[PDB]
C-alpha cells in the first residue's frame, strides 16, 4: 500500500502522460482524475469506468488511451485490448464479440472477446472508431457498460465489473474544431456545459439510443493544438530522429530554432500530428537517409540542420553535398 | 403455522423495494399486489406471472427486477436468472435457450435456459432490454409465456409454471415520458394515471413496431416507470451522498457531511435522458474526485464537511475535520 | 365393443367441448363431425386427419385442440403429442422430428415425434403456431400427411393413418376478426356471422402466400374458423372465471364467494378484442383477486362474501353482513 | 549490409524504374526516396508506407506500383498481393477482407486478405481503382494504414506493420491535367511545386469522405500526362517490342525511322496515353505484319524497313 | 511438338465456318482473321480477345461463337461458356456474377463466371445483350477485360489472358440492317459505317468501353440465296436421318423449298425458318408414316 | 418380343388416358401425336421434349402427367418425377435442385429432381407451377434443354433428349378460360396461337426458358358433361367404398349428382366437386350411421 501510494504521489499518471502527449490538458485532466479516483478504492465496483474520446483527426485520442493501458497494465498484453470498430459495420458482425450459437459453426469457440476479458478482467478496453460499428452492434455494450456482463455463446457469463472501457471517435469534430475558435476569442485584448448539449444532439443521431449514452462515465474531448503544441510536436518528432540515429549510427543530430518555424508550415489542422509527422520525415529523413546511403556520415560525426526555403545538412560545419540517386 | 404467521407479518415488500427506489410508486404497487396475489395463493397455476417494465433509461426498471428477485429467492443464485436480450439480435440466436438439435455440435450440452429454469422451477427470470431482440426470438416466449413449457433440443419439457417473468425495454419511453410531463404540468395548475393513453398511443407503438398481438396478449401486467420529479432528485443525490458517507466512514473512518445547497447543486446537473445515471456521474465527478484527491493524506479519521463555496451554484469545496479550515489545493503539478 | 358403445352415447365430443369452451359453435360441430366420420369409417381412412384452426388470439385454438386429445384419449399423456413449432425456425431443426442420423450426436434417440407415435398410434398431435415454422419442416409435415407413415433416422417407418393432426396459427387472423365484427354490425343494420366460402376463397391467398405449398394448404381435411366473442359470450367468460374463482376459494379457505351482473358488466367493460379472454382473465385477476389476496391475511373467514359496484370500481362487502371491509393498505 | 548498400548505390530503384516506365520523374524520385529511406532503416517501424497514386487512366500507376513490387519481392509472387477495388463496390464486400463472423457460411475459411498477408508480413499490397470502392469498404483500412493491423473473423491478428500498400485512382484526372498544363503554359524563354494540392484536398475529400482516411496516407504521387517526347519514347518502346517479337518468332528483322515514330505520335489519344499510342500502333502496323506474314510475303530471316508505311 | 504442329496445320476455322454458317461472310472473314492473327504471334497475348457482335438476332452469332469454340475447343463442350445479361439487370446481382462475399446468401455457389472459368480458363465467353448488364457488371467486365484477370467471391484469383470473349447485342441491329452496306449493296453472302460508333457511344461508358474492344464484328439479315440454302440444308437433315431407311431420297425437288422460303420468319432468325420447314415438311411425313400411307418414299412435289 | 406387343398394344394412348380422365381430350390428342413423332423419328430427337401445360389449377394436369407416367413407364408410375417450384428460392435453388452438394450448407446432393433422375433417365417430370418459381432455379432448368444433363449434387448429368418434361402455370389461366372458344369450337357443335405466347413471354424470358420448350399444352375449363362425369365417379367409388354396401342403393343417384354440380367447379378445379360430394353426402351418411338408421338397402336423397 505504501509503495504504491508513494510511487503514484511521486510520478502520477498526469505526468507520465504529459510525457507522450502534447497539449489536451483537460483531457489528461479528467482521464487521471478518473483513474486516480479508481485506484484509491473510492469508485463504485459495481459500474465498469467508461470513457468516450471525441476530437478531431490525430490528436491522441487512441495516443491516451494507449498510454493509459500501459500504465494500468505495465506491460501485460493482456491487460490491454484492442477492438477495431471498423470491423464491425454490419448488424451480424456481433457475433464475434459472444460467439455462434450453440449447433452452428465456430460454436466450440466461445466469444473472442469473453475470451480477453476471462483471461484478465481489470484490463482496459478500446473500442476504437466506434462510429464506425452499426449502431445495432453497439447494443451488446449496454449491459458490459453498465454492469460489465458479458454472456458468450456457450452461456457462461464474464465479471469484469473493474475493467475501463474507452471509446474513440471524431462525430463531432466539426463541431468541437469549430468551438476551438474560443482560442480566437482573445478577451484580454473550456467547452461550456450548453456547447456538450449542442454536441449531445449529434451524438444521439449517431449513437442513436440514449441508454447507450447515459452509461458512459466521462466525455472527454481533444481540442485542436494552438500554435506552441505544433511547435512542441515538430521538437518531439525531431528528438526522436535524433535519437535513433544516436543510438543506431552514433551520428549526433542539431537543429536551429528556426527549423520548426519552418516545418510547423507543413500541418493540416484536417490531420493533425500525423501530418506534422509525414512532413518532417519527408523534408529531413529523406536526406537523411539519402547521405547515410551515400556514406556521407561517419559513425560520430555531428550534423546540423540549417534553414533555408529548404532544409539545408551540414557536417559539423561544412554543407553536406546532396546526393544524386539518379546519377 | 409460524411460516403461514410470518407471511401474515410478511408485508414488507413495498417497503424493501421502497428502500432501494426512488418514486415509481405505481410500478411498485402493482408489482407488490401481484407478488403478494402469487404468494397467498389466489392465483392460476396453469399460467405463469409476466410483466413488462417500460419508462425511460435509468429509472430503476432493472433495479426494481433485480430487488423484486433478491426479495423471492433471498441471496439464493439459481433463484435469479438474468438474459441480456441484446445478444439475441438474430433469429437463429434463439438456439441458446434450447440448444442444438440431434446431431449437431453443443446438442448433448442442451438448452441453457431450459437448465436454469430445471434447477430452479420458480426462478424470477428477467429478459433485460427486450425489444433489442429478433421479434423471431421472441416467438419462442409465446409459450413460456402462456402455459410456462418449454421443450430443450432432447425434447425435455421443464414445466415452469409457476415462475415470474419480467421484461425491461424503453419502447415508449419518449411517449411516456412527454405524457408524464404534460400530467405534472397539467396538474401544477393548482399525479401518475394514464387511463386510456395506454391503449390509444403506448399499445399501437407496442404492436406495430416490435411484436405481435399474441404476444403482447399473454403479459400479465405493463408497468410504467414516470421520470424522476425534483423532490425525488434531490433524494437521489442525498442518497448518492449516503452511499459514499457510509463507504468512506466504513472503510477509511471518515466522517461526511453536507447541506442542502450541495443537494440542490448536484441535482442542477441532472439530465433527463440519462435518469439517475446522469445524478449518479455527476456526484462521482463534482465530489468524489475531491475526495480521492484529499485522499492523499490530507484525510484524517474525523469529521469531513462538503460545503459550497462563495460562488453560489458555481463550485463545492471539503472543509477539513475541524470545519473552519478548507482543504488545500490538491497539489498534483509537483 | 363396450367402449364403442359408451363412446358414441350420452358423451358426444360436443357436449364435453361446451363445458369448457364458451362459443365457438360453428368450430365445435365441424370437428365433432369429422371425429365422427373418422370413427364409423365414412372417410378417407386410407390418410390421416388433419384440421387446421385460425383466428384472433385468445379464442381457444389450443384450448380446443386440448380439449379433444383428452376425449379421445381421456387421461393417457401419451395419447396428446404436444409440439410448439416456434422450436422449429430453422432449417436444421427437422432433426427433432426423426433424430440424427447414424453414429451421429445423439442418434440413438431416433426425435421424439417418431418415439411418441410409435407408443400411440392414434395419438392426438398438436402443432401450436404452425405458422412459425420453417418451410422445410412444413415439407415433412406435408409428406408426413401425404404418406401418412414416417421414418425415424434408424430407418424405422412408423404407421400413423389413424392419428390426429391440428394446427394453430393466426395467419388470417385480423382478416377473420374483422370480417366476423363486420358480420354482426350488418346482422344489427337487419335488427348472423356464418362466414361465407366466398370469404374463405379470400383468405386462402393468404394463406397461400405464407406457405406457398397449394399442395399442402390441399392436403388439409378441414379449415376451423373462431370468430371473436359476442357480448354475451363475454359475460359467458367473466361468469366462468368469476365461478373458478369462487369454487377455488370455497374449497381452499372455505369462503362463499358472490357477485351480481352489474359487476360482470363492470369486468366485461375491461375487455380487449386483441387478446381475446386473456385480457378478461388479466382483468378479472387484478381487478377482483388482488383484493381478495390483499384482504386474506387478516379479514377474510368462512361465510358470504359479496362484490358490489359502489359508482364504477368493484368493492368487497363483509361476510354475511352489507359492510366494506377496510382494505388492507400496504405499507401503512 | 555493405554489400546490399553497395550493389543498392550501383543500381538504384530509379534506374530499374526507367527501364520500364517512361516519364512520370516526380513520381519516380518520390517513390525512390521513400523505398530508399525505408530500406536504409530510416522509418518508423510503427505505421506501414503507404502511398496514393493519382492521374488520368493509362499512364503507369499500376505498373508503377508492378514494378515496385519485382522490385521488393523479385522472386515472390506471394511478395506482391493485388486488389481490385471494382469487386468491392458496395459495403458488405468487408467481408471479403476478414471473412464472415462466427457461426456463419465460410467462417471457417477466414480472411482472404488476412491470410495473403500473414503469408507475407512485408508484402506490397495493391488496391487497384480504390475509387470504385464502396467508402464504407475504405474504412476497414483506417487500422492497415495507420498500424498495419487487422483482425479476421475468427479474432486473429495480423500484423504487417512493415508492409506498403499502394493506392490507385483516376479521381483528380482532370484537374491534375488541367495543372500538369501549367509546365506547358510556361513562357519558355518541367517541375510543377503544385501548392495548389490544397485545392486538391476537396475533391479527395468529396470522394473519400472521411479525412482521418487522407491523414494516414504518406504520400500522395501525382502521374502527368506524357509529353511529346514520351509519346515518342513510347512508340519507340512499342515497336521495339513488337521486332524482338517478330525476331523470336518469326525470325524477322524490323526496322523504322523518326517518320514513323511521329507519324504514330500523331494518331495519340489523351484518355488513354500509353494505352492509345499500343492501339495505334498495333492497328496501324502489327495488322500490316501480320496480313503479309498470312500472305507468306515475309520469308523467315528477311528485314522489313517501315518506309513510313502510311494512308 | 507435333501435335502442335497438327494442331497448327489442321483445317482453317474459315473452313468450317463456311460449313456450317451461312452468309455473314464477312463476320467469318474478320474472326478467322484476328483467331490466326492471334495464333502466329503479331498480338499481345497479355490481354485477352474482346469481339462485339453486332445484327439483328437468330442468324448464327451464339452458331459462330460454338464453331469458334468447337475450332479452338471441338473436344471439350466446357470450352464455351454463355451468360444472358437479361439474368444481370439490377445491383444486387452482381453477387450472382462473380459470388456474394463470406458469410452472405449464395456465397458457396461462388458465382456463375467464375465457377465455368475456373475449369477452362482458356474457353470462349459469350456475354448474350450487354446492353441489358447493370452498370456495376459493366464495370467488372470492362476490368476482365483490361486485366484478363479476375478474382472470384472465395478469394481464388482466375488467369484469363488467352480466353476469348464475345459480347452479342442488338443495340444498332436496325441500323445495319437498313443500311445493309453490304447486304443488297455490294455482297448479299470499308463501308465505314460510322453511326455505329456513336450508336454504342450513347450506350456506355465509351471510354473504356470501346476502347478495349479488339474487333467488331457485323451480321448482316439473311438474304433470299441463303435462305434456300439454309432450307435445303434443313430438308437434307430430315432426309438423310430418315431411320425407316428404305423411305430415303424423299427427294424436295426445287420449288417447294422456294415455296418453303416464302414463309419468310427471318424475324424469329433462323430456328423460325427451321419451324416454317417442319410443319409442312414434317407433320406429313409424321401422319403417312403413322396411317402407313407412303412406304418406299416419294418426291415432295408440290403442296399449298 | 410380348413387352414390345404390349407397348404396341398400349395405343390409341388417348383411349389409355380417357381410361382415367375426364375431358381435356386435345392435350391428350396432342401427347400421343408428339409420342408417336418421337417414336417414329418424325421429332428432334437430339433435343430434349418439353411440354408447358397452361390453364387454371385443379383441371387434370398433375392428372395427366400422372396417368402417362402410369402408361409409359411399365407400371407404378417409378419413372414419374413431379415438383413445387413454389418452394425454390435463392435460398433452396442448389440445395434442392442440384441438391445440396459436398462442401455446401448440407449435404442434400441431387436434392428434389436429379437424385431421382438417377433411375429414370426418359422420366416424365412435372413443374407445378412456374410463376413461384424463382429465376435462378428457371435459368437452372435452361440446362433441362439443348442436351439436358442438368448438373446433380453429386456432379451426374443426364442427357434428356429422351426425357419428358412438363412445366405448368397458372399466370395464363384466364387465356383459355376467358375465352372458352378453345373449348366450344373445338369441333364440339380458339386458333391454334390465337396469341403468341401472350402473358408468358413477358414474364419468363421466353429468349431463354420458353423459346426451347418444344410445345404448349392448353386446359381447358371442364363441361357439365365432365363434371357430372366426376361426381358419378366419385359417388361409384363412395358407394362400392361402403363397408355394408347392402345398405347402398343409391337411388336417384343422378339426380344428387345434379344438385351437386351445382356448386359448379369455377373456383380451384375438381377438388371443388369433391368437397361438394364429401359435404353434401358423406356428412348425411355418417349422421344417419350414427343415428343408426342404416340397417340396409338404403337409399339417397335429395336436399336443396
Ligand atoms: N499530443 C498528440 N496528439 C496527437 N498525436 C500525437 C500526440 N503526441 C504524439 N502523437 C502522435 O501523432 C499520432 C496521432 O495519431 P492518433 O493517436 O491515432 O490520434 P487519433 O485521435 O486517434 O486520430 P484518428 O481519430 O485515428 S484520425 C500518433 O501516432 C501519436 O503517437
Ligand atoms: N372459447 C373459450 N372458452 C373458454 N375459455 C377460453 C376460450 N378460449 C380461450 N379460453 C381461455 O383463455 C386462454 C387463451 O388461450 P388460447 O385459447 O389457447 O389462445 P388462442 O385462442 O388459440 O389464440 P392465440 O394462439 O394466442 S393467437 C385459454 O387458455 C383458455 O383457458
Ligand atoms: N508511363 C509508362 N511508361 C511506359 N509504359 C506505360 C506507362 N504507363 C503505362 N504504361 C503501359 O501502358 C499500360 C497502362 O497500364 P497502367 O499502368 O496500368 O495504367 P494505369 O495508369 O495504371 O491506369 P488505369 O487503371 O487505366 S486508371 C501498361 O500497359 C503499361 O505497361
Ligand atoms: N448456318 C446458320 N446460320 C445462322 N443460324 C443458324 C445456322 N444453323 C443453325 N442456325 C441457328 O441459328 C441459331 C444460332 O444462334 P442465334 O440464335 O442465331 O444467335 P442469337 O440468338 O443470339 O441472336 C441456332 O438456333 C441455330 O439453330
Ligand atoms: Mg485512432
Ligand atoms: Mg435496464
Ligand atoms: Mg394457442
Ligand atoms: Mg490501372
Amino acid at each position: 500500500r505504501k509503495r504504491e501510494a508513494e510511487e503514484r504521489r511521486r510520478f502520477p499518471l498526469e505526468q507520465r502522460l504529459k510525457e507522450h502527449i502534447i497539449g489536451q490538458e483537460s483531457a489528461i485532466a479528467t482521464v487521471g482524475a478518473a483513474i486516480r479516483r479508481k485506484e484509491n478504492g473510492w469508485y463504485d465496483e459495481e459500474h465498469p469506468l467508461v470513457f468516450l474520446f471525441l476530437g478531431s483527426s490525430g490528436i491522441g485520442k487512441t495516443e491516451l488511451a494507449k498510454q493509459t493501458a500501459k500504465y494500468m497494465h505495465k506491460d501485460a498484453k493482456k491487460g490491454f485490448i484492442r477492438l477495431d470498430m471498423s470491423e464491425f459495420q454490419e448488424r451480424h458482425e456481433v457475433a464475434k464479440f459472444i460467439g455462434s450459437p450453440p449447433g452452428y459453426v465456430g460454436h466450440e469457440e466461445g466469444g473472442q472477446l469473453t475470451k480477453k476479458l476471462k483471461q484478465c478482467p481489470n484490463a482496459v478496453v478500446l473500442f476504437d472508431e466506434v462510429d464506425k460499428a452499426h449502431p445495432d452492434v453497439l447494443t451488446i455494450m449496454l449491459q458490459l457498460f453498465d454492469e460489465g456482463r458479458l454472456t458468450d455463446g456457450k452461456g457462461k457469463t464474464i465479471d469484469c465489473k473493474d475493467a475501463i472501457f474507452i471509446m474513440t471517435s471524431n462525430v463531432a469534430s466539426d463541431e468541437i474544431a469549430q468551438h476551438a475558435l474560443q482560442l480566437r476569442q482573445e478577451a484580454l485584448e473550456i467547452s461550456k456545459n450548453f456547447k456538450e448539449n449542442v454536441i449531445r444532439p449529434i451524438l444521439k443521431a449517431h449513437f442513436r439510443r440514449d441508454e447507450f449514452l447515459g452509461r458512459i462515465n466521462e466525455i472527454v474531448y481533444f481540442l485542436p493544438f494552438c500554435h506552441s503544441e505544433l511547435i512542441q510536436l515538430v521538437n518531439k518528432e525531431l528528438n526522436f530522429w535524433a535519437k535513433r540515429a544516436k543510438q543506431r549510427h552514433n551520428i549526433t543530430l542539431l537543429w536551429d530554432r528556426e527549423v520548426a518555424d519552418v516545418l510547423v508550415d507543413g500541418y493540416n489542422v484536417h490531420y493533425g500530428a500525423r501530418s506534422i509527422k509525414h512532413e518532417v520525415e519527408r523534408r529531413v529523413v529523406n536526406q537523411l537517409a539519402a547521405a547515410y546511403e551515400q556514406d556521407l556520415l561517419p559513425g560520430g560525426c555531428t550534423l546540423r540542420i540549417t534553414v533555408e526555403d529548404s532544409d539545408k545538412q551540414l557536417l559539423k560545419s561544412p554543407e553536406l553535398p546532396s546526393p544524386q540517386a539518379e546519377k
